[PDB]
């Protein structure tokens, strides 16, 4: 399999961090606890972030089922638009792809996007779809290692990931707790789209870019409490715990000892990381955990200084960031996430 | 692709459909449509289903969020007794799972179930975790074609799929609306699992089941209105049009067709056929259009009358029963389902 295109999408407004944090302060509610917020608004590394609605407007995002709605609606339209521009930079055609799959987690779709996003497209009406939810952050390296082990079956064939995250959207549920309030510091909303081919197809098409060779995941026990939902009336509800940086710190080692061992290769041999932008705390524990350079990370940080974290379509805006300042071609690459379960994936790729 | 092992798993309690219609006419606030609640419930032709919750607690379960986690809590129980049932039945063990691919519509899981099953039975820490979220009804069928997909490109490899519908517990979005009281006369709650290998392995776990030869999508235009669900601050609240029957009798017949020709062979070729159970008048309607005898759909017409309409789980029961009446040897069978899409999915099979 061999990444033919990618491509992001973000909504027209942009505001910056301190904008936001401005407004936020005085949305119903927040006012006792503006310093908390400010100081966590702040520490987040976040420059500024898209939002699929006017800020003006979120306040009013205290109903569940309107929030939801409007993610439907918007999701498609934007996953449509980041499908098309990576089609586009895969010179190809929606008529073409055999196979989408569909990332999200913050809305609930049925049918689900993908059925949406075909119907959009005009889409071949056998085309496989898979939609994949509760992934979250991890559903950009998961989606691209879904994608190789679907064109290792059908080499002939084309597939894209598009992945929507409108993490805004989520507000019903957000209250001024710590956790609800780091995402609040540190969530934007946007689009990605991957379109790649599989090894026989590759030429024909003239795949540009990389080779994904690999991936693995790798699923930590008794952690369902380091990332989830707490789902009901309100909507969708953070689960995020402090406990999660020290788990980087200590496993994630072995996750890529044992994944780069299978391949004999080292640390050293990465030509370029791409890496989840979970915010401050998550880039350093993975960079003091590999014990990685400041530069192997600066796209990450600057993606995230940027866009803020778009859950799991941001890992694939920072794929695009490396494809563009084009790595010393041949060199090994490698994709690092993490979300829900708690779980890391690893996706092993070559360039051009 | 090569079935292995299969297996219902199902809430303890069963109710008759007549208990449970006596027990719904006294539920609060519903008395008054008593008379259509017994007319839909009667005319459904299903004779009792497992509930998940005794059915004296459905009147307290009002609030979509202590639905939502008496799900996931349930969900994975039935999950992993369904999987490790398959696992027996193949005579496998739970590490020798490669790819967990999980199916649900009626519950919002994050982590997802996929996740927690795998944490439950042990999987090895990098199971490759599938979670689908969307497909409703039509994923027994889907969930079974993405498996062979996988094991295309993974000869020597185990993938399996776990199918957990837990409908009861959507009683928080039920209000007597027509298309809703439809809902609670069809719906029961259970769980299937398929365990499959792959070419080279089939050989070795000596695989019993039927061989899985192809797959079919087909997704109608503009028909997203058809089925799915609303969700909001009250839950997963059903869409369903009267209008979908109509369409399978429309567009169905060619749907079949384009697939077995393009395999060289006929409607009578076909040795035994697996349907969706979604509602007499859709079993009807599929075999109206395909102009099938009574009996080519009995074990369907069967297990709706025995433990209701379990959406994706459903079908996989059926095909159970179906390896269990044991069809010709080296014919061909036919997985058939429908759903939110709205879709057809056909699975091409040939039995031992
Ligand atoms: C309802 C059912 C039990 C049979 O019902 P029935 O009482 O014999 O006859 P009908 O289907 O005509 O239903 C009675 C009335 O309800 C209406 N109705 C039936 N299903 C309806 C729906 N889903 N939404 C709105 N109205 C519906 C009918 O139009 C009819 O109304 P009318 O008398 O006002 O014109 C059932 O078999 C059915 O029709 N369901 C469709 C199956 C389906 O959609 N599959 C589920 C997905 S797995
Ligand atoms: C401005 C609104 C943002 C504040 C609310 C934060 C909502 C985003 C939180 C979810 C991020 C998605 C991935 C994280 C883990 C998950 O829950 O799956
Ligand atoms: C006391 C029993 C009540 C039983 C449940 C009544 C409401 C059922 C709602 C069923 C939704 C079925 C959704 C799945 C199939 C689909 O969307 O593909």
């Amino acid at each position: 399999s061999v990444i033919a295109g990618v491509f992001g999408a973000l909504p027209p407004h942009r505001y910056s961090q301190s904008e936001i944090t401005d407004s936020f302060v005085e949305f119903p509610g927040l006012k006792e606890h503006e310093e908390i917020i400010r100081r966590l608004h702040a520490a987040a590394k976040v420059n500024g972030r898209h939002l699929v609605l006017p800020l003006q407007q979120y306040p009013s995002l205290t109903d569940f089922g309107d929030a939801n709605e409007i993610f439907i609606e918007k999701a498609v339209d934007l996953g449509v638009e980041a499908l098309l521009g990576a089609l586009d930079d895969a010179n190809l055609r929606p008529s073409d792809i055999d196979m989408i799959a569909t990332a999200t987690v913050t809305g609930v779709a049925v049918p689900s996007l993908d059925a949406r996003i075909a119907g959009r497209l005009g889409l071949r009406p056998d085309v496989r779809r898979m939609p994949l939810f509760g992934l979250g952050s991890v559903a950009g390296a998961a989606g691209v290692a879904r994608l190789r082990d679907y064109l290792r079956g059908a080499p002939d064939d084309v597939a894209v990931l598009v992945s929507v995250e409108l993490c805004s959207l989520t507000y019903p549920a957000v209250k001024p707790t710590v956790s609800s309030l780091v995402g609040t510091a540190l969530f934007g909303d946007g689009a990605a789209a991957v379109v790649a081919v599989g090894d026989r197809r590759a030429e024909q098409v003239r795949a540009g870019g990389p080779d994904i060779l690999d991936s693995r995941s790798s699923l930590y026990p008794d952690s369902l409490h380091i990332m989830g939902w707490d789902v009901g009336s309100h909507g969708l509800r953070l689960r995020l715990s402090p406990d999660l940086t020290n788990l980087i710190e200590r496993y994630l080692a072995n996750d890529v000892t044992t994944f780069l061992d299978a391949h004999r290769l080292t640390k050293d041999d990465i030509g370029a990381w791409v890496s989840h932008p979970g915010g401050p705390k998550v880039i350093d524990a993975v960079a003091t955990s590999l014990a990685l350079p400041p530069e192997a990370l600066e796209l990450t940080w600057r993606s995230l200084g940027e866009i803020g974290n778009l859950s799991s379509a941001s890992i694939l805006h920072i794929l695009r960031d490396t494809i563009e300042k084009r790595p010393p071609s041949g060199s090994a690459g490698l994709m690092l996430a993490m979300g829900p379960g708690f779980c890391t994936e690893l996706v092993l790729l070559r360039w051009r």
